[PDB]
C-alpha cells in the first residue's frame, strides 16, 4: 500500500479558526517531513509524535494569515507529498475578557465567577459555550448577563467553604458575533473560604457579623435616612480601602445637587456598585444604633469599620432587612443573589 496523508485543514480553505491546532496524520506509512510557514515565509513551530504518525502545531496561530503546509509520508509501499494553503479568520473587532476574582484568591461564599469583556457581545451564547467552569466538589450553576459586556456564573445557593473553582475563558479564535473575535484566552482559579454573613436589621440598627454561623461582632449602625434609604436584600462584598473619597458623581448623583456629596472616609468596604459602603463615621456615632442619617452607606464606628476591613473579605455577604427602601437590583454589580434561581438558571443569552 501507498502511504496516506490526512490534515485537519483542507487546501484552499478560508475562515479557518485559530482556536485549535493544525495537524497532519500519516497512515500506511510515517511522516518524513512536515513544515508550515506563514505568508512571509517564517516557520510555525510544531511537533511530530515519536511513532512518526502525527504532527501538530504547538504555538498560537494568527488571525488574518495565509499559511502553507507541506507534508511527505513514506512507507514500505511508496511516498506521498501534499501542499495545502489556507487562510485563518479575519476579525472585524477584537474583545479582551477580564476575569474576577483574582487568580489564587480565597473569597467568600457569595462570590460569583465574573467574565467582563471590553466590548459588547453580540452572541452571548458563543461566549458562554467558550467558558469552562470546573467546581470541586461539583455543583450546578449557570450564566447570567448583568449588561452587554459582563456575564456571571453562580450556583443556586452560596458556595460551600473549601470548594475549588477553575475558570477557563477559551475565547481566542472564537467568533463572539458580528465578526468580533476573542483577543486571547484567560484562566483563573480560586477557592471559597469561610462562611461570613453580616446582617443589618433596620429594626435594631445593628450590623451583626456571623462566621460559620456564630455571632462574632455586633456593630451599631446608621443606614440611609428616609429620603435616601439603604435598599434591603443580599449584597456581595467587593473592594476595600483604608481610605477613599466617596464622590456621588461616581454613582450618578452630582455633588452640588440635593443628595450629592463628596466625603473622605476611612476603612471603607464596598458592597454595591450603586455606592453603598460600610465605613467609619465618627460624626454619626451618636445616631448609630438609634437613627438613620446617611445617604445609603452603613455608617459604623471607626473601630468597627476597621474590624470589618480586617475580617471581611471579597465575596462575603451583607444582608439588609426591614429598611424603608426597596430591594437592591439583581444587576447592580454586587446584587446577583437577589435574582431568583429559576430566573438566573434560565439565563438571558437571548
Amino acid at each position: 500500500l501507498v502511504p496516506k496523508l490526512t490534515a485537519s485543514v483542507t487546501d484552499g480553505a478560508v475562515g479557518v479558526t485559530v482556536d485549535a491546532p493544525v495537524s497532519v496524520t500519516a497512515a500506511d506509512g510515517v511522516l518524513a517531513a512536515v513544515t508550515m510557514v506563514n505568508d512571509n515565509g517564517r516557520p510555525v513551530a510544531g511537533r511530530l509524535s515519536p511513532d512518526g504518525l502525527r504532527w501538530s502545531t504547538t504555538e498560537q496561530l494568527g488571525y488574518n494569515r495565509r499559511y502553507t503546509l507541506n507534508a511527505t509520508a513514506l512507507g514500505l509501499g511508496g511516498a506521498a507529498t501534499r501542499q495545502l494553503t489556507f487562510q485563518t479568520s479575519s476579525p472585524a473587532h477584537l474583545t479582551m475578557p477580564y476575569v474576577m476574582p483574582g487568580d489564587g484568591e480565597v473569597v467568600g461564599v457569595g462570590e460569583p465567577v465574573a467574565i467582563r469583556f471590553d466590548e459588547n457581545i453580540a452572541d452571548r451564547g458563543a461566549a458562554e459555550k467558550a467558558i469552562k467552569i470546573t467546581t470541586n466538589p461539583p455543583v450546578e450553576g449557570a450564566f447570567y448577563w448583568l449588561n452587554n459586556r459582563e456575564v456571571r456564573w453562580r450556583p443556586e445557593h452560596f458556595w460551600k467553604p473549601g470548594t475549588a473553582v477553575d475558570v477557563a475563558v477559551n475565547t481566542y479564535g472564537v467568533d463572539l458575533g458580528e465578526g468580533m473575535f476573542g483577543e486571547d484566552n484567560v484562566q483563573t482559579h480560586f477557592t471559597i473560604g469561610d462562611e461570613v454573613i453580616a446582617t443589618a436589621d433596620d429594626n435594631t440598627k445593628i450590623l451583626t457579623v456571623r462566621v460559620n454561623g456564630e455571632v462574632v461582632k455586633s456593630m451599631p449602625t446608621s443606614m440611609g435616612k428616609d429620603s435616601t434609604p439603604t435598599a434591603n436584600g443580599i449584597y456581595i462584598v467587593g473592594s476595600r480601602y483604608k481610605h477613599i473619597i466617596m464622590d456621588s458623581s461616581t454613582y450618578g448623583v452630582p455633588v452640588n445637587s440635593p443628595n450629592g456629596y463628596r466625603t473622605d472616609v476611612d476603612w471603607a468596604t464596598q458592597i454595591s456598585y450603586s455606592g453603598v459602603f460600610v465605613h467609619s463615621a465618627p460624626w454619626s456615632v451618636g445616631a448609630q444604633g438609634h437613627t438613620n442619617t446617611s445617604h445609603g452607606c452603613l455608617n459604623v464606628s471607626p473601630s468597627n469599620a476597621q474590624w470589618f476591613y480586617d475580617h471581611v473579605k471579597r465575596g462575603d455577604i451583607v444582608e439588609v432587612v426591614n429598611t424603608v427602601g426597596g430591594t437592591l437590583p439583581g444587576i447592580d454589580g454586587l446584587g446577583d443573589w437577589n435574582i431568583p434561581w429559576d430566573q438566573w438558571r434560565a439565563g438571558n443569552a437571548k
